[PDB]
């Protein structure tokens, strides 16, 4: 049993909500929230964006002195860092952009991190203004992710559409 709360549950370990991943993490305090990172750690918008507003900047401040180290991400990527006032841990994970230019192939591969995580609090990766599908990427999260997944929907008219059409 966890301190999750009001969520639709998919399949045995996909669950689903209509709610700002911010604010699921303010109450949850999770031990993985999932980051929409891109390549950089470059949190502008978005999901990245409102996480790291909601850090003060400290998530980039980190990021910047973790890409001072590593270099970039690869696009499918991940990098565990802290998760400040937010969560434990934030697990920043680079879903393909096709606005971008990336290969969309590369989703299953992004999803393919969360299984290192019992339990996390992620968003739909690739959705919003990284430029996929959210009906493709829920399909693709629950065919690939086998640890116990809390997504966080804000747009309510896309969660609408999602759970909806969830086959
Ligand atoms: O509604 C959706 C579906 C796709 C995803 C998205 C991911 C990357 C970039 C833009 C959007 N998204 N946004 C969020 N999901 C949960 N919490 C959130 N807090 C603030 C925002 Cl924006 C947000």
């Amino acid at each position: 049993v966890n301190s999750f709360s009001g969520y639709l549950k998919l399949t045995d370990n996909v669950y689903i909500k209509n709610a700002d991943i911010v604010e699921e993490a303010k109450k949850v305090k999770p031990t993985v929230v999932v980051n929409a990172a891109n390549v950089y750690l470059k949190h502008g918008g978005g999901v990245a964006g409102a996480l790291n507003k909601a850090t003060n900047n400290a998530m980039q401040v980190e990021s910047d002195d973790y890409i001072a180290t590593n270099g970039p991400l690869k696009v499918g990527g991940s990098c565990v860092l802290s998760g400040h006032n937010l969560a434990k841990h934030c697990l920043h994970v680079v879903g393909p952009n096709v606005n971008k230019g990336e290969d969309i192939q590369l989703l299953k591969s992004a999803y393919e991190n969360f299984n290192q995580h019992e339990v996390l609090l992620a968003p739909l990766l690739s959705a919003g203004i990284f430029g996929a599908d959210p009906i493709h990427s829920l399909r693709v999260c629950v065919d690939t992710v086998r640890t116990n997944v809390y997504l966080a929907v804000f747009d309510k008219n896309l969660y609408d559409k999602l759970v909806s059409s969830f086959l």
